[PDB]
DNA sequence: GGGTTTCCACTTATTCACCTTTTTAG
DNA sequence: CCTAAAAAGGTGAATAAGTGGAAACC
């Protein structure tokens, strides 16, 4: 099929990226050439998602990104109009909305060909200073007279379950937890999570009310921090999580892990997880999920 | 035809996904 | 006692984000 547009924006909120290149250049009149676009890089196993997007928007080029990943890149200027038309109708809701807004300001600058005149590049740099990781060291030297306005924090709520399915297609984990505990000796526990940096803590907190279950767990690694929304109560997983993605279909290989997750759920609901044979079946499903596929 | 646009190969750091065991709740 | 639910603990890598070089093109 071709990707539902709210799924697509949810996936883009999770995996997308806007780019603005401002390249030192001797062959350009202004001394710099530019390139603007939107891009997605995934593991090779989900090349299909990217092809589905390419054919859904009917723009963008696909290339390998190393030997284990592949990317969809859209920088052909005329084709950016399809990106904008899509994100005006179906807007992002994470902080990435801020990066989209800058992409859009840079689009105007180039639509008027202002990116050739010296003043035109000065505005692209001003814009670029607050996009993603901002200006390179080399760029701050070329333009130390730059002062750019502070960037508003985005705070937007989940628009609907389609957005959620696309976002969960990016950030979610459907997990079968096997706990030592032993007379049978293995408690089967389903876990659902969604992972996201603290910068979108508001959206992450809203998930408890949006889905009617779960809890936020704060996580750390070196100096970095982020958040998990987690559900571990079987009834909530069986009555609240599973129907949402049944009605609102995941994409990529992660749909297969969801489908296996649902097989284990059916077995827990039938108490087969408390029998030896059912336990064995669950181990086999777990074996071939996620990293084991 | 040559200044600019587009494309394609390729790289890098950390926010994701995914994993295990222990402890507490019921 | 027994089973479920949550907490405690951990990290490899698929992401986000970016770069070099050059052919395609107006
Ligand atoms: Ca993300
Ligand atoms: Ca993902």
């Amino acid at each position: 099929e071709s990707i539902n547009p709210w799924i697509l924006t949810g996936f883009a909120d999770a995996e997308g990226s806007f780019l603005l290149r401002i390249r030192n250049n001797n062959k350009s009149s202004v001394g710099y050439s530019t390139e603007l676009g939107f891009q997605i890089t995934l593991h090779n196993k989900d090349k299909s998602i990217l092809e589905n997007i390419q054919s859904t928007w009917k723009v963008g080029v696909i290339a390998n990104s190393g030997d284990n990943a592949v990317s969809l890149k859209v920088t052909r200027f005329e084709d950016l109009k399809v990106i904008i038309d899509h994100f005006e109708k179906y807007p992002l809701i994470t902080q990435k909305l801020g990066d989209y807004k800058l992409f859009k300001q840079a689009f105007s600058v180039m639509e008027n060909k202002e990116h050739l005149k010296e003043n035109g590049i000065k505005e692209l740099v001003r814009i670029k200073a607050k996009l993603n990781w901002g200006l390179t060291d080399e760029l701050k030297k070329a333009f130390p007279e730059n002062i750019s306005k502070e960037r508003s924090l985005i705070n937007k709520n989940i628009p609907n379950f389609k957005w959620l399915a696309g976002f969960t297609s990016g950030e979610g984990n459907f997990f079968v937890n096997l706990i030592k505990s032993s007379k049978l000796g293995v408690q089967v526990q389903l876990r659902f999570t969604i992972t996201q940096h603290i910068k979108d803590k508001n959206l992450m907190n809203s998930l408890i009310t949006y889905l009617g279950c779960g809890y936020i767990t704060e996580k750390n690694k070196s100096e970095f921090s982020w958040l998990d929304f987690s559900v571990t109560k079987f009834s909530d997983i069986n009555d609240k999580i599973i129907p949402v993605f049944q009605e609102n279909t995941l994409i990529g290989v992660k749909l297969e892990d969801f489908e296996d997750w649902c097989k284990v759920a059916k077995l827990i609901e039938e108490k087969k997880h408390l029998t030896e044979s059912g336990l064995d079946e669950i181990k086999k499903i777990k074996l071939n999920m996620n990293k084991g596929r």
